[PDB]
Formats: structure tokens, C-alpha cells, sequence
């Protein structure tokens, strides 16, 4: 998780800003380099390996004296580089909104599992260059359009249905910037399509949640798709989207959120972020979270003791 | 899974029957001996390694074009069969019964797990010879009692209570005769007192088979312990339990079978056991396995909700 | 051993069926997939991976609860499908045949050892295209001619006359889908040319199968080679061979079956062949294999003798 | 294949001559040593290591420049020279003795395989230290008796029946002087009883014979059991067994030699080794071993078939 | 060791001989094929692997039974052979001559020596085409022309002077027909010019013989080379040079030899190859080999001391 | 090269001297000390490891800043420590000689090949205890007599007679102390007894030396003894056994010097140490080890011929 001022830097070429990758030993000179604290915001020279990250950002690289950010001197640091700035140099970026552009927070992790998508022959992205852009363009944040099947993250697919798709998460996997804590699990379900969905397809998504993921959590972050999380997770979930629920309407940045089917949610998350989204405090919100909440109807009652018996016939 | 005789030879010494293993190199010269048809349940001379099996149980010991049996070339055979000798020895059995008593099928597997609690010091069977000759004489058959958690065949504790002990049964990690199917996973519940439980240390249990153990059947095969199986196996293990009741009944050896906990044993399998209990036909008792039940009294409503909402706090 | 539609799928291109191959995650994908009940036969679409084969053919993949199919995650099984595309995509296969050649089981690791000859710059096939068709098309079953040395599915080569050439099947080595059965040991035996062999040629041959083969029976399954088996394995072979005949009978698909030479062929097999070719039934056939027959005419009579006094001179 | 005097020498102690190894060490001094003509055959003085052999048995211990002898440098020539002192200092050899006794050549590989044999609790030879004796005895050469299953050199026993017991001699595994030759493979069939044996167990070994080793021939060196050799080596061990007839009827040692029984001999060997037994000359006696023998009765006519048929069976 | 004919085959395209390369499965199918005794001198149709060499020539490849040949399966074989076509390509062979030119045996280690020489860039048969040809032709056995430095199978220089190179032969080393036995060391001694050496020079190379391979004697087999083997070799040297000189006389191919200088020759092997050439017995010139010849003039006498006292200088 | 100082500290305990090892640990506590100018000589306590060697040893101990000393850390300081501990122990050290004793510089690698010896059960010093300590005194300089076969320091018998036993000193394979230099070869030839040799030994010896060891230098230093030594090495071992003469003679300590049997040893060094012992100057004494001397009478002329003569044949 860092910004985009991590992996490139804007140059002026053709009256056009072309972004351009660092090299690693660049950013492993500035890391030993001392800067004035008035240049701390302004991109590095190294003189031998070219232009390197901002001093400020020293904390997103990986070091001796840190293991909280990534590893730059991989080869996947390059392919995500390389990632960012074909997307950023489809935009035709303005002198202006440059400084915004690079000081956007993204996921790594997301940048890596598209490399992950595009790099192989197998997967649509690795064929379809406007595919590919567009997927990188929603996770660059650059982009108003949803994340679906067709432009996921990737992962290992371990369900799929005409109406869904669920992904692993392998976090634990990645060479840029994994998850350290193995105990970390988590899915993802993103819509194949837009169009309305049937009960009888959320029927089959939601037995198999029951069935194979009852330690899961099924919640959202607002966006077009179901994150499935450890129970143990879902406070800390809680608190990330209510933070950015926060900062969005302080900063007057775009606040929609997808609160997503009732029926698969989460009863408690839906309660919580519906108050979120109605203005409560964080408090507010939190306490409907803990709460042993009366069963609604199910809305599927019957549904568990399905599988149970198709398994046993 | 096989007979006594599979391990040791009765001999008459001081006019008493003691047992004595087998030399593996000698079931290895049985297997490439020739014996007339009328000598194959004759234990075999192999001249240079002792007295060997009856050339019957061929099939019980793995060669080239076997893999059915047991690996009797192995160091856990030799542990096995000392087991077995010195339960055996202990009995000082009669000329009339030796030959029942060999012909006895055993879980060769509950008999390597008492090998591995026996040889731990940090086992209590490693420092009571009278707990392991009881524990023993379970698993050979030669004993009335019931095994439960002191004389439980072993395992990985995965659960413990007042009441109750949950262990993981390593069939896979076995040496003498493993499983091959590398999806078992199989868990048992014994008990730690036979005195009566409480309500509340069977929610205890019930809870953690609910929530850990979900895509699981809980059954028992009529003695003092719960068998934890995946539902794939219930029709399995139905057709076992029920060919041994009919066995029993035919052959008019003991034929108790302990239903257990209503509560804790799964509607269906509580349901077929009652009907075989009862001398119906297979067909009678496996058609009540497969009914979609309708949902008795929980027993214990809220339950599955309470360790969701722990697990959330 | 499976079906042409678990390799490729058809797809209408410039007014023509061309079959083009599955990506393996495609596979995968299915395997996960949720499919109704009426759309098991058709072609899955996994979306990221393009499509996917028929979700009723699920058992000819292995996963983690089957070894019975297939090694579809294998480079094998890219080079398979792509042979079996080559050879379809030759045939301008019409609309309402393609169902029909697509549902036409054929032998797997047949299509391997083709892949191993053909990629081999020693081997004929690796340079004469058209040799590749005739043998794949073979293969296929969509072919009326008869497998020869030029078209064999492969192996080692450990005997060759004028007349034949004997074949070790490597099927413990492959990749796609081996044999598990470690002792399994099969030999063919294909004929070069097709004109009359002579006595002297077919002496020699004999001579080899009675000195080095002498534990194996001398078969064929009616096309114009030789299977040479362990006796063990004769009987399961009648049953196959059997069935077949059965089959094509029922269904009217051709029915020829070459019985061959009379001296060679074991005369268990020939007499059990013959009574099926006749229109006996499977316990007629079966009955005969098994007898003890009156020794016919050897008939090479001093042919064993001849070889072991070659061996000591 | 070696004297006595290359493992041990004698020294008189308590008016006693007993036999001591040599330490590898003295071995290696000797074959670096210069010694005049005259003392040759006498024991060498190392200094440093002790006593070791005559120098005239240089070429009995490998070296860079010999790869005929053995290696004297491992522990398995000390396990021989211990075995072999073991049992000459049990016979109180008499001064006038040690020199013939010593210049005995004997089998290394007989010897290690008895270490083989003594070794492994699982063998008679290790508890019975008389039949240890008797077994070394014989293969030291100084004992009348005959070499039977209980006091066989070892190996892998193949085959075993009331009446015989045949070994596979693993001499390609040997550590103190191994066959170089890959393509070694010898059995052995030594006698259980020496009471006669009848007509069925004679049965039951020929069959195994014409069945399992169809490409070994049957034939015998004179003593008590039969060597199961491939045909292409019969021709060298018949100039063998020849040279020994010939070297003990010059020197007036003991030349019995039993022929063994006549059906289950190969024709040609007996036929040999009649000729020979009757004082033939070495040409009269191998010109019969590649006659093209007019067959005999059989004597077992239908005895290949029966196998062939059980194994269909 | 062996013939030209088990590389390559000739073949009659454009009214030309062009030699072709054997594919050593087409080798592999030969060794396991039946060939009249009549055919054993033709080369052998594989079907699929191409045209083999003739049957007679079995004993020259490497198989279970045979140790004495190549291992024709390497890739060296390959490159041999391709040497060899390569140089009777450019011969341009007449059909009479085909036969006689392919019977030809030859050194394969020296061919071989030749390949590791052109594929490496620093040696100049990497680079001039002209060079290498004239090397393999008299490798091959069709040039007048003699051996020097320029054109010298190869090794590791172990020295050098202005008329004369030094080379190691690294025959244990090579991948296609090495020397087997371990202790093998042999140097040759090849003339850098033709033109007359100097004294100086002369006495510089039987310096370094006399200091560095004193265990050595210096020969030559009569090409202009001389041969650095150890002393207990030269006997077996005299007898392979005697029968190819009393060979050439029978035959009528050219014997010209070349004694070298005799300054540098050994005085017994110079003795030996005069009496040789002279027409005398083997037995004469052999018993001049085993002389304690009276020593000649040395002719340097103090050259041993120079080396020696430089050495401590 | 090391003071006995290194190795042990003198205990008075029971009214007597006796020496004690260091452990390792304390030799590295004292390494790290600081300790004052005037305690440079005197023992070391630190206190945790007992005591240590006097500060003023530094150097004799390998470093990260010094690879002239010994590893004192290895198993084989430990049993060289003890050896020396056992010897001086035996000896009763009055307490005004212990100083002296412990002062005298001794080869570690003589003690180190002393240990290998009196470890190896083949050994005759392994037995007894005598030998053992004569030997070890000798390495000490604690004893009058002569170093012989019985009583030498070991190594690789590489050549024995009835008078000599030539050692290879294995100094790079060693633990402890070992040489460096991996050039390094060097023998020794020690004496089996002392009583007058035969010119026929001699002449065996010399002719072992003469063929090879050509290469070599046949020198002294003095004790009853041949050492051979590259004769580039010569110079040096001159100034070393000069610098000796030297001190000795300044010092008033034995300067008994053996020159040995003049035959045998090299005419430069002869000429060198008889010199020397005539009290001439290190540059009238190196001068003749330079010269070019006028060959003596051989003394053995025919001898290099002999042994190149039995080579051939």
C-alpha cells in the first residue's frame, strides 16, 4: 500500500508527461542519502542510477531497519513500475494534476496480481490491451468504473457461477509486498456481469459461503464486489471503511457506496455500514456490529442442510 | 486392518501359551513358499528365520502386487507385534482358545497409535504398564471395558474438555499400514469420565463441532466415543456398522451398541442406528439416512451464533 | 483413455469447424464451477480462461478426490490437445458431425507416445507431416487404416525382423495419464509391411516371444498388431475385447476384427476370439480361455531348444 | 576367491597355534614393501601395524594397478578374517597343518555372505554359534559335511518349498570383493533335509524353474546343491568344474561329485558331467554339452502349462 | 577404436557419395535386430529412426553386455560423425572406393580430441575451415600429409618451445570411447615446423623429459610425433607397431617410418623399431627391447644437473 | 611451530607439578584482554574458562587478523594439549625448570601426527603406553634419543625395507596447525633399527628415490633421519638448519649433528652441513650448495637402468 510516486516519475517529453520507472539502485542511493528537509518532497537525483522517489516515501522501501514496506529490489517492483506507467501514459496527464496523480495511495498487492494476469497466455489480459488498461486504470484509482470478473485482481478462482466468481486471495505468495502474517485468508467475489441477478444463482453463492467458508465474514467495501474475511477480521475491516467513509467526506472526494445484496451480506456489516452511510458515529456504527442481532428470516432456510445431503448421497 | 495371527505364533513353554513375533524376513520366505492347500492355515517353518504366518494371509502383508496390506518390513511392525505378544502373554491363554484368539480381526492402526502414546514419555501409558495393558486389550478385543480418553488410541488433541477429548486421528502419517487416501481426515471424541456430563459442557463440544468441524458428521460405531467423518463417508461407515451388527447377531457374539448423546450425534445417523437397534432391514435403516429430517428441537438454538460474535470481539 | 471434446472445442471460423485447445485454468475452472443440472453437456465458459470442456466430463480430470482421469495441468496435455486439433482441423469436419467425433473415446496415452515420436528429429513423424496425420487419424479412430510399424504409437524398441517390430510401451513414464499399477509390463508387436510373411520371419519372432517372453501371452484386440500381456492379465482383456464386440454389434459402428496368424497368437486366445467372431457368448468365450487344451501342433517344435544352444555357444 | 593366508597368520601361543587378522594398515605397508626373492612366501613385518600377508599374494588386494583382487580396506575384511580365525582357532591346528590349512583358496564372497548371515538377529547362524561353525567350516573347506539350506552361504531366498530353498546371490552387492560384471545373476538351490524328496516337491521346484528362470540352465559343481546360472556362462563353468575334477585327481584330494537328481539337472550338464565323472577327456566331455540332445522324457511333460494356466486363472 | 562405416552411411544423390550421420536409436534398433548371416555387411533399415550401420559391427557400441565400444548415445557421437561427413564430403568418393574408404578403421579419441579442438573459439580450427579439414583427413586415415602441432588431435599443453608441443592426452576425460583404466597417462610430443631443429632446442624438450617424465619412455609409432608412455607400456606399444608394420607388408599399404631423432628416442625403442625395419623377427627386435644396453653417449651428459641446480637457484 | 606455553599452565598440586590443558574458550577471553606491559609473560585468568596462555603467545593463535598461528578452537588442540600434559606429566618438572620446559618451541604438526597415530587401533603406540611416551618425548625435546620407525611421527607409509620406512607427511590435511602452501610435498625416511646397514638396503632405497622422487632433494637436519624436499625448498632448509647450528652453538645446548650415510643423501647438502660443522661461515656453506659439483663416484651407476628394465618388463 503506498503511492504511485513510489514506482515512477513524470518527465516532460513532446510537450507530453510520459512517466518514467526507477531504477532500484536509485531508490537504494536515496535511501542513504542526506537531503535537506525543504527537499524531502522533491524527487531524487543519484547521478549514476537516474531519478529516484521522493525522500519522504523512505518508509514504503523495505530496508534493514524496515519490514513494513516493499521489496524494491525484485523484479516484480519493475513489472508493476512498468504497469503504472503504461496506464498513466494513456491518460495524457496535465501539468497541473500530475502532483495529484503520483501522490494517490494504491494497492500494491492489486498492481501485482494484474502483472500476475497479464503475464500469462491463459488469461483475456494478456490478449486484450484495453482489458488490461481498464483493470489497471480501477485499481491505479483513475478510473469511475466497477472492478467484475473480467477486470478482478486475480487470485486462484475456487467458485464460479453464471452470476459470480470467488477468488483466494495469495497474499502470502506475492514478491513485492505480501502479507507476513500467515494466518492471513481472504476471498473475493466479483459479478461476471451487471445485468440483474436470480435468486436461484445468490442461492448457490450463498450455500457454498455457508458450507465451505462458515468462518468467513461476507462484506463489502462499497465497491462492486463481496470481500469474504475472518470473523476475527471484520472490527479492523470496520474501522478501515469507516476511516475512508470519513476522509471522503472531508475531502469532498466521491463517497458511493454499494452496500450489495442484503441476502449475502453479513447481517451485522449491512447494519453497519447502512449506518455509516446514513451518518452515525463511528460508535454508532461499531456497537450494531457486536450486537447478537435477532435472526432476520434467513432469507434462505433450508439451504445448509442441502449440501450436508447432496454430500452424504 | 487384520488378524493376531498376522503378528505372532503360540508357543508352549513351562505348559503355558506364550506368544512370539515374526521375523519379517521369515513372512518374506512364506511369501515365496510353496504349500499345499491343505497346510495354508498352518503357521510356516522358513528354516532360516523362525516360524512365519499362515500362508492364508497372504494378502495381508504388502509385496509387488499388494498394496492392501501391511508393511511388515518396517521397525512399527516389530512394536506392533510386541505390543500384541506382551497384551497376549499377559492372559495366559488356554489350548482350547488360541486359535480364536488369533483368528481375532484388529485395527492394526489404533494398535500403531498405542505404540506412539506407549513410547512417549510424556504419555501417561509410558509410565503405567497396567493403563497400556488395558488400553491394549481394547484395541485386540480381549477386554470388556470401554476405551476412553485415558485409553484412547491416541492422536493430536484438537479439543479438550471436563467432558470431553477431540483427537486427530494421523492415519496418513502412519508407517505399518497407513491411509493412501490423501483426503481422510477423521477425528474422535472419547470421554474423560463416564459419570454424567453437563448441559453445559455439551454445548462446550457441540459448539466447537459446529464451528470447526462443520462439513462434518458426528457418529459413533456403538462404543464409549464420538466418530467425527467428513458426510462423504456416512453412507460408508452406515454399511460397515450395520454388516457388523448383522455379523454379531448371526454369530451370537456380543451385540451392545451405545446410541450416545442425542444431542450431539447427527439427526440421521442417531436415526439410522435406532432403526438397525431395532432389527430392521439395511434398506430400511439407510433410507432414514438419506430423508431430508425435519429440524428436531436444536437442541441448542443460539449456539453457532455465540462463537461467531466471540470470534468478532 | 477419454473423450476428444476433453482436449478442444469447436469453434465456426471462415464457414469451418476449426478445434481449438483448452487452457488448463480453464479447466480448473469448471471443476469449481456450479452448473445446472440441463447444461452439463455443453462447453463452459470460465470467462478469464477462455472455454472450457463439457462439466459432464469432470471425472477424466485428476484433482485432490480423483486419480482416475487425467493430468490436465501438464505441458502433455497442451501438446495432446494441439495433435488432436492438428489432425480434426485436416478433416473439415461438418455441423452435425462434429458432436459425434468429439464424444469418440480414444486412447490418451496413445496420443502421448505420438507426441513423443513426432517431436523427436530422429523419427520419421518428426519430419514427414503426412506420416503424423495417418498416425494420429488412427488414433483418433477417424481413420480406416490399420496401425503399422510406420504408424505405431511408439515405445522402445527391443526386437525387429523384416516382418515386425516389437515395442515396450513406456506407460509408467508418462506424463498425461500413466499407468499407476507398478507392475504393469506390455509389449506390441506391429507389422512393417502388410505383404505375405514368410515361415523363417514369423519362426524368428516366435523365437524371441517363447525365450524372452515367455511369462506373456501372445494376443491381438483384432487391428493388424500383436499385444503381448502377462497371463495374469488375459482374462480382463477377453472382457474388453468382448464388450467391444458386444458394442459394435449393438450399435452397428464396424465390426472387423483380424484374428492373425494362427502360430503365433497364444491358443487360449485364438480359440476364445474365434468363438466370439462366431457369435458365442461371453461365457462360452471365456470358458474356453481357460481350459487346458490338448496341445495342437506346436507348431515350431525345436524352436526353444535352437535358442538356448545359441546362448551357449 | 583367495587363501586363507591372505586374511590371518598364525601365532603359537600356550603351545596353541591361533590365527589373528591383519590390520589393513600392514597390508598396505606390504604392498609397498621391497623384499627379496627368498622371502616372498613368508609373513611380513609392517612395524608399525603388526604382521601381514606373504608379499606373493600381492595381487590379491586392490590396488591403483588391480582391480582382480579385494578391498582389504574396508570393515568387511575384517568381519571375514575374524569369522575365519573364529573357526580355525576352534580346530587346534597342529604345526605340520597351518601351511596347507592357510594355502587353502576359498570363496571371499561364501564368507561374506556368512557375515551376512551371523550379523542379522533375525537369522539361525547369529543365536547357533555351532551352526555358525559348521557353516564356516564348510566354506573354509575343512569339513566333510555338505553345504544345506541351514548352513548356506545366503542371499535372497526366491523360492522355498518342503524340500529345497533357493537363493539369489547378491554378489553384486558385495563390499569386500563384488562380481564387476552388471549382468551377474546366479541362484542357488540348496536341500532342506537330505531324506529323500519326492515326486511332487521335485514337481514344484521344476516348475518354478521353467517358469520364473526359464533362461537359467540347472546344473550342479558336485556338492550337495544346484546352481541356477544363464546359459551363456554354462560353457566357462564347465571348464571349471573340469580343471577342479582334473587338479583333484593329480593331487589325490577327495573327488567325489554328486551329479544330483537327473530330472531336475539340465540333460546337457548331466550328460557332461557323466562323461567327465567317468575319466572323458575335457573335449569328449564338452562336445556333449552342445549337442543338440535328442529330447528325453521330459520328465514332466504338462508342467509349463499348468503355471501358465493358474496365472490366467 | 573402430571402423568409419559406424558413424556414417553413403548415399548417391546428384551423382555424388554424400556420407550421412546415424541416429543412435536407428544403432539401438540394430543391436536388438534379426539379420540373416548373409546380410550382416549391409546396413540396416530401422523404418523409423533411418539407416544404421551393419550388423557385423554390433561389438563396437556400448550395451549391458558390452564394454569394449562407444557410447554411441552421447552427443559426441554425433559430433564425430559429423566430423567424419563432413571430410568425406569434400573428398568428393568414387563408388569403387566407398567400401574400402568406410572399412577404414580409425581413432575415435582422436577425432574426438579434434571436436573439442574446432568448437572452441581460441583454437584456430575454429576459425579456419582449411586447418580443420586436413586434421580429420589424416585422422581419418585419407592424407599423405603428417601430424604436427598446427594440425594435432589435441590435449593440454603441458609444454612448448620453438620446435616443439607437448600434449597431455585426456582420454580418461572424453565422453564418447575413453580409456577406462584410471592409472592411463600418455603424452605426445608434435613438431611445431618441419624445417631442421636446432641442438638448443633439442636439448631444451629432452630436459623437460628427462625431469618432469622421467618415469616415461619416448617412442614414436613412425609418424612424425613422439609418444611420452610409461615404461611398463612400451612392451604392449612394440607389439601393436610390429604387427601394423608386418600388417602394411602383407597388404601393401604404404610402411613408411619414421624413427625420429634418436638423441631423443629411448635407445631400446629406437634399437627395436631399427631391427623392426630392417625386416627382422618380432622376436629379435623384441629381445633388443628388454637389453640392458650398454650406455651410449648420453649425448647430453649434464643436462639433468642444470634443471636440478636451476630449481635451487 | 608453537612454545609448550601454548598448550598447557603447571599446576602444583600433591607437592608436584603437573600440567594442565586450556580450554579454548579461555584462550579466546584472553585474546580480547587488555592486559599491562609487565603480565605479557604470565598466565591468564579469565575467570568464566579457568585459566590462559600468557598473553605474549598472541600471534601463535589463529585470528580474524592472523592465519600464522593454529586453531586452537578444533578438537585435535584439545588432544595435542593432552598428549603434552601426559608427557610432561610423567616427567616430575622441578619447579626451577618448568619455565625452561614450557619456553621450548616444538612442532605442533609432529604432535598432531603423534595423536592420529596413538588414536588408530591398528597402531602400535594405540598399545603401548611406552612407545607412546619415548615418541612424544622426542617431539617435546624432552629426551636424549632418536627419532626412529618405532618412534616417528607418522604419515603415509609410502616405501618400507628391512633397514627404512619412507613417510609422507600429510601436513595439508591437517586439523590443527596444517601447511598452507598447497604445493607442499614432503617424505621422510626413518631408520627401523640402528644397528649397521647393508649396501644392498641402500641401494634400495636410493633406487626408490632415484625413480620417484626424482624431483626431490635428499637431505637432513641432523637427528637420525632422511628428510625429501623440492629441491626448490633446499635454500631455505639451509638457512633454517644454519640459523640452528647457530644458536645452538651460541646458546651451549646439544648441537650433535648426523649427517647420515653420504651415499645417500644429496652431494650439494653434504657438502653444505659438513661444512657447517666445520664451523665456516652461512656464505661459505650456501656457496657449495649452488655449485655445479663434479659428479662423485655414482655411487650406484647402474642403478636408474635397473629399475626402467623390470618397468618394461
Amino acid at each position: 500500500m503506498a503511492e504511485l510516486a513510489c514506482f515512477c516519475y513524470p518527465h516532460l517529453e513532446n510537450d507530453s508527461y510520459k512517466f518514467i520507472p526507477f531504477n532500484n539502485l536509485a531508490i537504494k542511493a536515496m535511501l542513504t542519502a542526506k537531503v535537506d528537509k525543504k527537499d524531502m518532497d522533491k524527487f531524487y537525483d543519484s547521478i549514476i542510477y537516474g531519478i529516484a522517489p521522493p525522500p519522504q516515501f523512505k518508509k514504503r522501501y523495505n530496508t534493514n531497519d524496515n519490514s513494513r514496506g516493499m521489496n524494491f529490489e525484485t523484479i516484480m517492483f519493475t513489472k508493476v513500475a512498468m504497469l503504472i506507467c503504461e496506464a498513466l501514459n494513456s491518460l495524457k496527464v496535465t501539468q497541473a494534476n500530475v502532483s495529484n496523480v503520483l501522490s494517490r495511495v494504491v494497492s500494491i498487492r492489486h498492481l501485482e496480481n494484474l502483472v500476475i494476469r497479464k503475464e500469462n497466455p491463459q488469461d483475456i489480459l494478456f490478449h486484450s490491451k484495453d482489458l488490461l488498461l481498464k483493470s489497471t486504470l480501477i485499481a491505479i484509482g483513475q478510473s469511475k468504473e466497477i472492478e467484475t470478473t473480467i477486470t478482478a485482481e486475480g487470485g486462484e478462482i475456487v467458485f464460479q457461477n453464471a452470476a459470480f466468481t470467488m477468488w483466494k486471495l495469495t497474499y502470502l505468495e506475492h514478491q513485492l509486498m505480501p502479507i507476513l502474517d500467515q494466518n492471513f485468508i481472504e476471498y473475493k467475489v466479483t459479478l461476471n456481469e451487471d445485468k440483474p441477478i436470480s435468486d436461484v444463482h445468490v442461492k448457490e453463492l450463498v450455500a457454498e459461503l455457508r458450507w465451505q467458508y462458515n468462518k468467513f465474514a461476507v462484506i463489502t467495501h462499497g465497491k462492486g464486489h463481496y470481500r469474504i474475511v475472518k470473523y476475527s477480521s471484520v472490527a479492523n475491516h470496520a474501522d478501515r471503511v469507516y476511516a475512508t467513509f470519513k476522509s471522503n467526506v472531508k475531502t469532498g472526494v466521491n463517497n458511493d457506496f454499494n452496500l450489495l445484496d442484503q441476502r449475502i451480506i453479513w447481517q451485522n456489516w449491512y447494519a453497519f455500514t447502512s449506518s455509516m452511510k446514513q451518518g452515525n458515529t463511528l460508535d454508532v456504527c461499531k456497537r450494531l456490529l457486536f450486537q447478537k442481532m435477532k435472526p432476520e428470516k434467513n432469507p434462505f432456510k433450508g439451504l445448509s442442510t442441502d449440501r450436508k445431503m447432496d454430500e452424504v448421497s
